């Protein structure tokens, strides 16, 4: 039966971790997968998650099944941290969260509600996006179009080409817009663009869907969120897809939410209740460790204090980087300005090399980042930030 | 977008849960899900299991993806419990596993993985079956077929009508095997009649599948798993789909395992690329924590041995509320003969009891079952074993 199956293509971005392992040339630099990595060149357990991983040891008693939707008071923390401590949408009961095996699935949970329940055919994704966008959907069956959003010319946000692609978009399509921390360019809308995007977004009659993998990273938790919020002010019904695999340093133990949201709380049960269905036949109920310890975390004032104070030198770590980065590269003697990617907010450097100079950064340099020209600057360290230059210089 | 929604229905199963819960009756009886409870009524957490994870704790230094198909030391150690310790399938690497999140993960991962990429279009469960299979398959797109299996008037394993059924099934069709412990009547084939069903599957050309969630609790680790074992020494290709939820007491860590087999390792390393894909785009990589506690357990030679003991107290406390179960019924009083269930395997006692007993046992007596007439009997405990056979004398 299996005699006539095809080999799959490797995936351009997970696909990194096996190539770099099989290198044996000892300089190799590890930029592709988006990880965070400290001074050290290490990606290390908060200390804020050790804490909790102990207390959890100490307290748990059962290992029982969680619901399908999960832990209820990671699911409140979820919203709060969403929408605001007091948020209508929290009050007025309509918005339901279910725990997912991290953000990916929550997408794939998005995706199956979606095909299965309602009318969408359509998907629309930023060009370019994140690669695992238009796979998710299209094994769900979705059609995936692309909507123009980068100005490859400028490193700048084209708002015109925007509003202009979108406006092909139909009432009850799915438009996807990333919360914050753009994948991979790094360039997201100011406030104002948000507030006109949403306005927009409810005369045309899309659906949005909201990726939110990095709040936290750009500018901090409550401003990171502002788009979003802009957006569930307006909307009646609106979804997020949401991650703590990086700002919580969990991304092995696959913790995220998939929060529906709609007109009254009348409507969202009775979606939800096909959102759980969708998760019944997939998994059926999500694993409890690193949903326990991100609910321990953010309900603990204590923990919570000091998993914000982590947060925040994660995010400083990576600017400091991206200013060294640039200063490196003139002193090296780099024959253009990267300076542009002062301005990209998360952890990648994007805009600045073709395919072919990532390939050879590769295969002569054992330097490694993603075939589009994104580079991981997360997992740049003073240590390696010299002899990264001297490779990117030669090859421009 | 979701005002015309209609209201999902309830899971037989998981959904009683929701309804003991509301239930604020005192004296309230728990029998339905199967999960495992000591004679205390609690489903605590094993010690082997504590102690692994105390190890993680001090040992864990980053959290960094595992690979989409996870940890390869679960991978190995569950190859050898499955197939043997020294099988020719992992000498001669005819098996890949893949890491899932729980064993109804490996379930629609091997549903997908089907679907996309074979030629298989039906799929044959046992009557009765787990209800979740139709489900699951269904949700592929793979339609599902019943072929006869329990007598319900003599409560034994009808082979001759199962023959017969499964003659209608075509080569190229999935027919789906419970390793042992058949959920829900506990009725498993002898070791004969597995060597018969072996042989007629090679003819036949069927894909076997096996669902093997219950490893350790009809006899022993070794002697559960020889009805595999028998389909794997004549097939050149199979598919598992294991569980540690309830021989570890893992459930809500989502542990399982998807495992591949094929002809040679040339022809299996092509299959899985694609199972791997279909992972890609469902959840990405598995969860961490639990699979790690299997591993650090199967791989220990005194964690594995105080595991072993454990699981051994499970199984023969469950045996032992067995015969309790049928003396205290007849000392109640009962008019109906309930010794066939000491025949049966696994948590369940199943075939006494119809649909409407279960509903009266419920709403008049507080005590919770499947609809089916699928008993928990690892719910019973020294306790609440008297109240439980009143009731069910009761509504005889
Ligand atoms: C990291 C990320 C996700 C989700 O990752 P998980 O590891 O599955 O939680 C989703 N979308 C984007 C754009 C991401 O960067
Ligand atoms: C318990 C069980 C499974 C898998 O359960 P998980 O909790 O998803 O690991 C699968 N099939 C049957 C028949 C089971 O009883």
């Amino acid at each position: 039966m299996f005699e006539n199956i095809t080999t799959a293509p490797a995936d351009p971005i997970l696909g990194l971790a096996d190539l770099f392992r099989a290198d044996e040339r000892p300089g190799k630099i590890n930029l592709g997968i988006g990880v965070y990595k400290d001074e050290t060149g290490k990606t290390p357990v908060l200390t804020s998650v050790k804490k909790a991983e102990q207390y959890l040891l100490e307290n748990e008693t059962t290992k029982n099944y969680l619901g399908i939707d999960g832990i209820p008071e990671f699911g409140r923390c979820t919203q709060e941290l969403l929408f605001g401590k007091g948020s209508a949408l929290i009050n007025d009961k309509r918005a339901r969260t279910a725990q997912t095996p991290g953000g990916t699935g929550a997408l794939r949970v998005a995706a199956d509600f979606l095909a299965k329940n309602t009318s969408v055919k359509r998907v629309w994704v930023s060009n370019p996006s994140w690669p695992n966008h238009k796979s998710v959907f299209n094994s769900a069956g979705l059609e995936v179009r692309e909507y123009a959003y980068y100005d490859a010319e400028n490193h700048t946000l084209d708002f015109d080409a925007l509003i202009n692609s979108l406006n092909e978009a139909q009432a009850g399509d799915v438009v996807l817009f990333h919360g914050c921390c753009h994948n991979p360019t790094g360039i997201d809308p100011t406030l104002e663009q948000w507030q006109t995007l949403a306005q927009l977004s409810v005369e045309k009659g899309w659906l949005p869907l909201f990726d939110f993998a990095y709040q936290g990273f750009a500018r901090g938790l409550e401003e990171d969120a502002e788009g979003l919020r802009a957006f569930a002010a307006m909307h009646k019904e609106l979804i997020v897809a949401s991650s703590y695999s990086k700002n919580f340093g969990l991304y092995n133990e696959r913790v995220g939410a998939c929060t529906l949201v709609a007109a009254d709380s009348e409507t969202v049960d009775r979606a939800f209740s096909q959102m759980k269905a969708a998760i019944r036949v997939n998994y059926s109920s999500p694993p409890a460790h690193g949903a326990s310890v991100v609910a321990t975390i953010l309900s603990n004032d204590a923990l919570r204090a000091i998993w914000e104070q982590e947060l925040t030198d994660m995010r400083q770590r990576i600017q400091r980087m991206r200013q060294l980065f640039v200063n490196t590269l003139q002193e090296k003697g780099a024959n253009r300005d990267f300076s542009f990617t002062i301005k990209q907010n998360g952890m990648f450097f994007f805009g600045g090399l073709t395919k072919e100079q990532v390939l050879r950064l590769r295969e002569e340099f054992g330097v490694y980042a993603v075939a589009s020209g994104r580079l991981n600057v997360a997992g740049m360290t003073p240590d390696n930030l010299a002899p990264l230059c001297e490779a990117i210089v030669a090859v421009l």
